[PDB]
């Protein structure tokens, strides 16, 4: 409830402070005039969640960068069980045979998204494993409301929170450290007795209004690990990238300049290849001794079917042995339950009828939702019940204390926040050689938002 | 000259990185819009400099600080010899009236020389700022963008295409913050409370300030690097939420009960930014509280035209400098004048008229111009010389090599280019008492913001 002319005098150094620090984005057709920028979506306080769950979303991402470098391991064999068709089929091309040994070093950069669930529990919603976005707008927005705290911006008078329970990300840099190692890693795979300063490659969209998210990483790839870069849209690949035929190793024409890594900042959804010559160009940096970030199979990996067959105990089970860890994933995993007199079929009619709340029962015409369903249920034979299927029902912790603040507009309603986990592993056909969390991420609906630990 | 694609794409190179540095300003008319702002007007390149000019810059700006310290001391004192300008000594005299506390005797002074490079190499002060000098934010940004287009191969993609060991990067943000900071801790240092004080520093602001980022890089660092909190109040802001404790003559901020320790002025110093008789009446109130100004009203009227002119004359600047060699040091400075008559400097005048014409204009105390002098002074008689005086013309060294980005389109004009030196100095009545060199500036017009590269 900020005074209007608090709230006023707070929005005000929330635009100068973002515009100062960057925190920033391209307003629509910012091709008329580049030099201008907008104040990126954010609230203007942090929103409250719990310590237990932000400490076990962090722990567990390693486990989660684990299980999916396993499953793109497991996925390059045939042997196995693990838009997307285009995707596939270019995963089919590289299989080609070529001259030169092929780039066996990937790297998985990650991010795990969790609602808080209070019927507190974290319940995963999507795990992605190609072109995750806003890592460095994300450390900003943290500087931001910390500032404001620390400023005596919230309040004249002193911080209105305890700075140990305000969450900083250092996602930006993390992010790029994880590129820094990537290419570190690639020139480790063979010295020269002559100077080499591979780069990373920045494949990005045609008209990108995120750019400055991005420009995050590029400058800490330069100023904290030495290491330079370029960004490239499908068009630029065509144009102006060349493979050694000999070595498979990318440079770019003239300059001469080689790329160690391909980091995809574009190419997760059927629109982001405009033309068949954007397909070639994915076909053709796939095929490169680059590292890709990520390559075909790791981006497949996050497909949401895979997502969904890892809900299953059994098929979880075959990528994970140590009971531990399997248990802490399966428990932020959406319960689902047949109910049929099979083992998990059991369980599934014993919880509809005793904590039917937590679910809603959908048809394999209407959902029947929680308290309705032992009625329901009772209207029908047991040897039909398994017509249906029980799901856990996600109910989030919603926020009514918050003002989002876009385009100098400030709203003061409910919002429910969604918790990003970065994540960064480096592995090759069969061991993982890197595996580290790699920050945070605070959404809300949409606009960035920060933590606060309670 | 860069190709046009390569150009093109070092102009998506520097929106992108000074958006994402904050390397902006506000565009007319963003009272509209606040959540929105451009790039501001920069050169691609790093603009040549002379480095024995720019070490001398540098060195010489304790000497000036000092100075225009010594100048506001001796007007201090009463029975010393020494329309806008009449109003703030209106104020002045407004504040010599006696009160229940002992006034300030600290004032800061946040000061910066502007250098042209006269090639006849040899800097020349055009200018000497004693209030609200802007820009030692953007400064750093501009130099800091320069080096990063240079080291990530943006030049060139083969590398750099200069030494990074002659690219001038100044901390002129952080050093302006530093000074502010040191003024807010002698402020506390001047009586102690057993019980934690944290005063703070208050930002006079334009209304409508469409160059708020530049200024932001001070409030920022005076948080991150000294602790030091801050406020932005404009004349406006003044009248309604401050208020003066009558028996300390503290600044205090209405219901907060904040203390402002430091009055740091970045407006005030041009007839309009006083829209109404109760402007004038809210710089009053703040230069009378025991607050320190920076600067006080005295401080900036040192910084008047007719002062600056009265130091070139090295009778004037004996008196508040003893040392020859910073006397000559000072000199070599200013833009030379002479009489035209039967005197000391008459003669020399004569002779330097003849000798060298093409390095001065004649003007009457219509111009005559280098090389016509002689054949101007011929026709008419040396006793009547008189009416006019010799002054020396700055010949600055103009860049043709730098390409000038101002709202997305590219000027490839010469340039001319003036170098700015950011000098802070804390004094009181009779001493000096921090006195420092504070940072760099290079602005460049056919305005906009240039970096230096030296040679």
């Amino acid at each position: 409830p900020p005074s209007k002319d608090q709230l006023n005098e707070l929005i005000q150094e929330v635009n100068q402070w973002a515009i100062t620090n960057g925190l920033s984005m391209y307003p629509p057709k910012f091709e008329e005039n580049p030099s201008n920028a907008s104040v990126s979506p954010v609230t203007i306080y942090p929103t409250p969640i719990p310590r237990k769950c932000f400490d076990e979303a962090v722990q567990i991402q390693p486990v989660f960068n684990e299980l999916y470098a396993r499953i793109t391991q497991d996925m390059a064999q045939p042997d196995s069980y693990l838009f997307t068709g285009k995707l596939w089929s270019l995963y089919l091309a590289t299989l080609k045979s070529a001259q030169y040994k092929k780039q066996n070093f990937r790297l998985g950069i990650f991010r795990s998204d969790y609602l808080i669930d209070k019927k507190e529990q974290i319940k995963q919603v999507e795990f992605n494993t190609v072109s995750v976005s806003f890592a460095g707008l994300s450390e900003k927005v943290d500087r931001l409301h910390s500032y404001l705290n620390r400023a005596n911006k919230y309040d004249p008078k002193g911080p209105i929170y305890n700075d140990q329970n305000m969450v900083i990300s250092d996602s930006g840099y993390l992010l790029s450290k994880a590129l820094a190692k990537a290419v570190e890693s690639y020139k480790s795979q063979q010295s020269s007795s002559t100077t080499s300063d591979p780069i990373v490659a920045f494949i990005v969209q045609r008209n990108e209004r995120n750019v400055f998210d991005q420009k995050v990483l590029e400058l800490n790839l330069l100023e904290k690990f030495g290491t330079k870069s370029v960004r490239l849209t499908f068009d630029d690949v065509n144009d102006k990238l060349f493979i050694d035929d000999k070595t498979g190793k990318l440079f770019i024409r003239d300059t001469e300049q080689e790329i160690a890594v391909v980091y995809y900042r574009t190419g997760y959804t059927t629109t982001d290849y405009t033309s068949e010559k954007d397909w070639e160009a994915r076909l053709f940096l796939e095929k490169s001794f680059a590292i890709k970030a990520p390559d075909l199979l790791t981006q497949l990996s996050g497909s949401k079917k895979i997502q969904q067959l890892l809900t299953d105990e059994g098929v979880l089970g075959k990528y994970i042995s140590d009971a531990e860890k399997k248990s802490s994933l399966l428990k932020t995993f959406v319960k689902i339950y047949p109910l049929d007199d099979t083992k998990l079929g059991r369980e599934g009619k014993r919880l509809a009828l005793s904590e039917p709340s937590k679910y809603v029962l959908k048809p394999q015409g209407n959902n029947v939702y929680k308290e309705n369903i032992p009625n329901f249920l009772k209207g029908i034979e047991e040897r039909h019940w398994d017509a249906y299927i029980l799901m856990e029902l996600i109910e989030p912790e919603l926020n009514e204390n918050n003002i989002i603040l876009r385009d100098n507009k400030s709203y003061n309603e409910p919002i429910i926040s969604e918790l990003g986990i970065y994540g960064c592993v480096l592995f090759n056909d069969e061991q993982v050689l890197s595996n580290e969390f790699s920050g945070s991420l605070l959404r809300s609906k949409g606009c960035l938002d920060s933590i606060i630990l309670y």
